[PDB]
């Protein structure tokens, strides 16, 4: 009985909640996809200078 | 006569009542059958996490 209590206590200390990690993973994947597109938008600046010359 | 008295006395000391043991046995068998089912119910927890990923 004591060993079961100690195992449960350590698990309570260091375990995670995967239900929350799923939501965080979804939001972060969407944000990374948006960040790549934002970097692509930022790269195409200064390309309009060539028309002046 | 004395030997009969002593045998009856020892029997009175260490004998059981089987009428009560029958009822206790029935209740304990039912409780064990319920305990196996309860353990089976407890095992199937955390199986719903996989749907989140």
């Amino acid at each position: 009985k004591l060993q079961d209590s100690l195992d449960a206590g350590v698990g309570n200390l260091v375990d995670a909640d995967l239900a929350k990690e799923s939501a965080k993973l979804q939001s972060l994947q969407t944000k990374q996809q948006l960040g790549v597109q934002a970097l692509s938008i930022a790269n195409q600046s200064s390309s309009s200078i060539l028309s002046l010359f």
